[PDB]
């Protein structure tokens, strides 16, 4: 009899994904790691060489974190002394290579504790972070320029983001920008003097007699919010003035009425910038493009080139208000924006024109522009079969609108329908990665003829090692809502029998535009649960559910915690309903916004659920981050939703969980969703006297990563999951 | 049938034991509250008038949480809007009212947020605290005289304790010590400048958006203490005009030489006051006898007149050491002090001389000595039938040591073995209060012919309600380890049979001068335990124990972790080898330092227990306090004791969990074993993949006293403890 893909199996990783992770450096030319050498590939030919060997830093003293090589192939950025800090941001030690001289540049070093660093995107000049302030080394061996003194520790932010913009803005550390040809250095300027702090304790290890306060500027859902400035410094004035001045291009009196942020830097051309601007109240963004004045040195943004964008139903964007594509003069540029039916889809301006037009439509959308040439628009769009959970490039012909080809729909129907994409520098090639239904596939293409050159990863090692496993099957499929179709998604036991009564655990997310049903081929927790337990895992994209329209979208703003939690009830009944669920047998779990909701499904007194467990969940809005928060929620005022804030807490719910069993699971130095919220749920439920279950993890933060704690929380869940189904 | 004794009764106080609490007020009369009136009772006769109607204060407008009546019965102390700090500490707003008058006093109020508040002992003077600097009001209606200048929120603490004191050293906030009649007003000041903060996040109700950040100075072990100074301020020549003058008294050389602590304050005449000052390896004691000098106004403590205490095999006193009861002329005092043998005893010393001679003596303890008069001394000791865990009162004749009374062994033998003890002002009378092992008995006699008075409560209601209960029994008994005979007891199960296997839970303290075997009658949650579940609920009092002499005592000097833990499993041991007790259902189970014995047993490897549970749990010394710590482990220092502070870590026995089943507790706001310890032993227990039970309760601090907390702790514990021994 066959192996079942077991808890060790998913906790030891005895069955690996292959990946194929290249990086471009050119039009025709790309690095990759092959065991612990970094090749250089011919795409055109698939021919390699060792572009630096596995030796060559066994000398070095330190463990290389990883690489960066400059534009023009001459240096090798070495980064080491890796800390993690937030989601993206970090700090390191930081050493450059010549590697025509084949030694490592021992003058001027970038200095320890540096936060950013950054190429230019042409040759070699780098641009960094350091005690909150922008630097530039015109050459690696040469004295740094300072840009910025106002840089001070958890206050002036240069060049990089405070905790908010870097969680929920622009999803990076990074806040500078260098212009195409690396002339001018764009960054951004954070404020947080007024941005209260969350503070909590680290432990650390077991050495350190007095934990340690961490204490973070960050603003909860109305609380006084970072402000920011944007400037734009000439670095070719480097090395010829004293000072080189940084020149400030200021928001629109549209958003300096109020609160706002900056959400979107693109530039345009060696010479034209384009920001987007969002009110705090993000149903209202500005984008302006500001062109470089040779004679008085200054940036000016006409009104004529100022765009807006707004939300009557909700808010701008899907996260934020989508990044524009400049055609290769920066005249004109293409944009995913939401259509008049409330699909999003390319809109095609000219910089100068208020009117766009739309080059795609249709009842599915678009989720992001890839490429684009003279000639061609490359995206990817859940178009294919009317799937919102499939993923295919599209290539539109810009001469001609009537002229889409799908580039990967029919490459492998059966075995491929979610894609992403890698173009070369100048889309000369590109590189497809599949990554479902069936095993993740890796293929290079040429974009001339739009060929298949060669398969770069089938993971046939895998499928070999899969063929002597029981190995759940999974079930994409959607039920009809109020003449609405919902999809859903089922990790189906082996040999599923539809005569049988099987346990059933919902896995939760159901935040605003999540996507839990879908062709991703993937093994996790859910494949062990099915494969070893005989447990369905279902998962359910209801109202609020993203890559459907902004009427799903839409359908919770200014109202968290109804709907969505309303929807994933009735996904629950409906599964019921289907004959093979086993009704006195279903779990419900979810983690960060899937915790939110899994504890408010618990809480609801509906008496669907047998058990639940939340990880690091919201528990009441007001406790969460300003930007996410108030994106759906307005502000927490009488005068605009403080009641549906008070309305939507967890803590109000507590006497209803009496009529379930609950596990309540949050690492302690969560700098995201604070220990604040669990704590809060907990102590609620000591006072109505619920008895339930708790696990804290010691420094552990959102993620709950550590090869250690990741292995803990899996098998507690385990135990706690099996002990509610009676699996012994 | 008849019902047992549920885990409701427990929580709800079914059954309730009544108390006699009465305050003595002069030679002859007690205070004692009943319905709310407050009573005067004529101790000879056992006649009462009311002294304070119920209704006196219905149009108070506050709800009065404390009383406190001036020793000379004219002013009523009232104190209201009570806010707890720490195990003693708390601030309040006060109110006197004139009980001649009828009035309560508006003028000079006491103000809000008092610290501490005391009347003199004769008379009507208060001595207050408040914003850490003290004042006097010599009449209740007069302005008050600032003594102080210094005082400093967590910097300089005078006449109140800092937290390490408070908890440690005096078991009170106040360090304030008026003379015999209130002429002279002595006190403390504490110095924290330099000692190092805990730093804990405090979530508060629900509405909180930000969690609060609590810094505490608290010296964990080895680090920097605070200082203190030691003053006295003449009550009876203070100014309007002049700022008061407060003498120092300077603590002795051989304490100055290096860190120290005044452990004790001692007034003996008029003009006569006894310090004990401790060094900070706690195994020296000095104390000074020092004397008014009406002639220059300073206080003189002669060289001819200090008392040294050392301790050659642990340190000095139970806990600190023991305090001097001075004659009427102050020329002599007796003090109970740890003999040749190791056994404490009372010895009489002359304030002159080095030499004290011993009055008691034997293989049995003094525990504290209660009364003394010219003619007689009286004190509580074990003696009685050589039970350490038994207490009686006995006087002993000061002109002939071979003439010593037991005043309570024989009064109700059967139903009493175990007394405290309140003396009226000049010893003419006494309260015997009889806590075991049958029900609490409160008796009143007076001292000349020890004339048994009265029955003034007799808990005849709750043996009523009892008897329709199936209620456990207790046997005291002993075990033989290495010739030394170690005392245990067992709460049995109602209608116990020899021949059936029981489960057990070992209940644990097992600190230094712990003693968890006695003859008390309690009604707990071992008693639930016993009567309604059939748990055996065991304690030991292994090496390390109380009131069983040195040798027994001090066999853990610098050696925490060791045979207190050991001797644990050992009982538990030769408990799995009775025929009554189910080897495989052996528990064990505690709070705070027993939470560091159970953690350690858990972790030992030893295999005799399947289960247990640790309650705010002692992880590693050098998280735990100063004072206590360094009493028994010294200094945590290379050239002192390191190595045994890391080896004595529950950390480092995370591997030998893997075969037992464990819950940890602990309370988010506990200043005193801070949430650190608890969250250093489950990252430990991660680290090394063994699955565990957990529990925080937010914002409970270290007794886990709220009503809900204490309910749902409990309710959880017995969740725990029958699911390890199969009990539906
Ligand atoms: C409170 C909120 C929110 C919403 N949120 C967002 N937002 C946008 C980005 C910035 C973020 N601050 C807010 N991205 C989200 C979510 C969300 O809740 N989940 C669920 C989830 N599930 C699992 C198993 C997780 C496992 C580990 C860590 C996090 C996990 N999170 C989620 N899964 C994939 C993406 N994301
Ligand atoms: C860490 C340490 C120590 C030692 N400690 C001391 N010391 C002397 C006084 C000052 C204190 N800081 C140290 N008195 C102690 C202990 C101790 O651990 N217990 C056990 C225990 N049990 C139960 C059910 C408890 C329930 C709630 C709260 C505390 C509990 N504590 C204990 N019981 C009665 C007295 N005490
Ligand atoms: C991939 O193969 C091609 C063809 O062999 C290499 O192209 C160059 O071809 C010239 C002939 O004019 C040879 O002299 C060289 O060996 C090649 N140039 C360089 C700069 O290496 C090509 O370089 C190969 N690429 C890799 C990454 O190995
Ligand atoms: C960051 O923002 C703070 C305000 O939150 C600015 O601080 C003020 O600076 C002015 C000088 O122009 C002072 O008069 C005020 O006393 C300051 N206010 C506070 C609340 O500190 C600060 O100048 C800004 N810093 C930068 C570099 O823009
Ligand atoms: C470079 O120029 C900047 C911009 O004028 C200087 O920054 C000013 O510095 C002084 C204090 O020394 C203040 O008067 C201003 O508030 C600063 N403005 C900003 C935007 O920072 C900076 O000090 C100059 N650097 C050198 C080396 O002269
Ligand atoms: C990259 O772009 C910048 C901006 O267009 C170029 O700098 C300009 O060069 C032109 C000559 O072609 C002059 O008219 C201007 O004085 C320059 N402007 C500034 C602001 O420096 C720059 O030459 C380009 N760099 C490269 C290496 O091609
Ligand atoms: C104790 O606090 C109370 C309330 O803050 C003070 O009592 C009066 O209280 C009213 C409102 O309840 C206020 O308008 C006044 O400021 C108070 N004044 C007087 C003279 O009573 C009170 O003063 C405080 N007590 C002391 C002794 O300072
Ligand atoms: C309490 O004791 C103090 C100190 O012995 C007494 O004060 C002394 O009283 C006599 C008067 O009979 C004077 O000769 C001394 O000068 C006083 N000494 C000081 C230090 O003030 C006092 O008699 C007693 N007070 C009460 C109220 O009984
Ligand atoms: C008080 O206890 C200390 C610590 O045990 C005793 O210290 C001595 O000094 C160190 C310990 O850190 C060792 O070098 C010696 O072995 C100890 N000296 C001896 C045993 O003579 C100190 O002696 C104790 N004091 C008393 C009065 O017993
Ligand atoms: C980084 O720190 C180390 C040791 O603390 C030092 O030897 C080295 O010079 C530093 N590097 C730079 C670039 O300052
Ligand atoms: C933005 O949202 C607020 C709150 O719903 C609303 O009052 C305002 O009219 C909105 N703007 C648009 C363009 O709908
Ligand atoms: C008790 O009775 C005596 C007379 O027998 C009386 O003088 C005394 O004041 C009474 N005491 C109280 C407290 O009522
Ligand atoms: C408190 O102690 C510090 C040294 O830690 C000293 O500088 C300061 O003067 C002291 N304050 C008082 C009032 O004694
Ligand atoms: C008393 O002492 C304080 C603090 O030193 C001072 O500020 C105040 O003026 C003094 N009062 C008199 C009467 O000397
Ligand atoms: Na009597």
């Amino acid at each position: 009899t066959r192996k079942t893909y077991t808890l060790t199996d998913y906790l030891k990783n005895t069955y690996r994904l292959k990946l194929y992770s290249l990086r471009w450096i050119s039009d025709h030319e790309y690095l990759y790691k092959q065991e612990n050498n970094i090749l250089v590939f011919n795409a055109e030919y698939g021919n390699s060489s060792v572009f630096l060997e596995n030796s060559t830093f066994d000398e070095f003293g330190h463990s290389i974190n990883d690489y960066s090589i400059s534009p023009d192939g001459q240096f090798i950025l070495l980064e080491y002394n890796y800390v993690k800090q937030w989601r993206h941001s970090y700090t390191a030690s930081y050493d450059i290579y010549d590697l025509n001289k084949r030694q490592l540049i021992t003058e001027e070093r970038i200095p320890n504790n540096t936060q950013w660093v950054t190429w230019s995107p042409v040759g070699h000049k780098l641009a960094y972070v350091w005690n909150n302030d922008i630097y530039v080394k015109i050459e690696p061996n040469l004295p740094s320029y300072r840009i910025t003194w106002t840089g001070k520790e958890d206050i002036i932010y240069n060049g990089i983001t405070d905790w908010v913009y870097e969680e929920e803005v622009f999803s990076a550390y990074s806040a500078l920008w260098w212009s195409p040809n690396g002339t001018f250095l764009a960054y951004a300027q954070f404020n947080d003097t007024e941005v209260p702090l969350i503070e909590y304790s680290f432990y650390s290890d077991e050495s350190l007699q007095y934990p340690k306060t961490v204490r973070v500027p960050y603003p909860k859902a109305g609380a006084v919010n970072p402000t920011v400035k944007f400037f734009v410094v000439n670095t070719d004035s480097l090395s010829s003035v004293t000072n080189a001045t940084s020149i400030q291009i200021t928001a629109p009196a549209s958003m300096l009425i109020g609160d706002h942020y900056l959400c979107d830097v693109t530039w345009a051309t060696q010479e034209r910038i384009s920001l987007q601007w969002l009110r705090r109240i993000q149903n209202y963004s500005v984008m302006d493009i500001c062109d470089y004045d040779e004679s008085s040195g200054r940036w000016n943004c006409l009104v004529a080139r100022q765009h807006i964008e707004m939300s009557t139903t909700g808010w701008v964007g899907r996260f934020r208000p989508s990044e524009p594509h400049f055609t290769l003069d920066g005249n004109s540029f293409y944009k995913i924006i939401s259509n008049e039916e409330g699909y999003r889809h390319i809109c095609y301006f000219q910089i100068d024109k208020k009117d766009c037009t739309f080059i795609t439509k249709g009842t599915w959308e678009v989720i992001g522009i890839e490429a684009l040439t003279s000639d061609y628009l490359y995206y990817i769009s859940n178009e294919y079969k009317g799937m919102p959970g499939g993923r295919n490039l599209y290539k539109i012909q810009l001469s001609d609108y009537t002229k889409v080809t799908c580039l990967s729909c029919e490459l492998n129907p059966e075995r491929c329908q979610y894609y992403s994409v890698s173009f070369s520098k100048e889309a000369k090639y590109y590189q497809l990665r599949c990554s479902g239904p069936g095993l993740p596939l890796y293929t290079l293409h040429s974009s001339v003829n739009d060929k298949g050159l060669r398969v770069l990863e089938d993971n046939s090692a895998l499928d070999k090692m899969l063929q002597n496993v029981q190995m759940p099957s999974k079930k994409l499929d959607f039920i009809i809502l109020n003449e609405t179709k919902f999809w859903y998604q089922m990790i189906l036991p082996p040999h599923f029998d539809k005569s049988k009564k099987y346990p059933l655990l919902l896995d939760v997310y159901a935040g605003p535009c999540s996507q839990k049903a879908d062709t991703v081929f993937r093994l996790n927790w859910a494949t062990y649960l099915a494969s070893t337990e005989n447990i369905i895992v279902a998962s359910f994209d209801g109202r609020g559910s993203g890559y459907q329209g902004d009427k799903i979208m839409h359908a919770i703003n200014r109202r968290l915690g109804t709907f969505e939690v309303e929807d994933q009830i009735e996904a629950a009944r409906q599964f019921s309903k289907m004959g093979f669920v086993d009704n006195k047998r279903i779990a419900i779990w979810g983690w960060s916004y899937g915790g939110y909701v899994t504890s408010m499904v618990l809480g609801s007194g509906s008496g669907v659920f047998k058990c639940g467990i939340a990880v690091a969940p919201v528990s009441r809005w007001e406790y969460y981050d300003s930007v996410y928060t108030e994106r759906y929620m307005g502000l927490p005022t009488p005068e605009d939703n403080l009641d549906h804030y008070r309305n939507s807490t967890v803590m109000s719910r507590a006497e209803n969980f009496k009529q379930v069993e609950y596990l309540l699971i949050h690492g302690t130095a969560d700098d995201n969703v604070h220990f604040q919220q669990s704590a809060q749920i907990s102590k609620a439920l000591v006072d109505v006297g619920v008895d339930f279950q708790a696990m804290w993890y010691t420094d552990e933060d959102h993620g709950i990563a550590s090869s250690t704690a990741h292995q803990h929380i899996y098998t507690h869940m385990s135990h706690f999951i099996k002990q509610c189904f009676s699996l012994p």
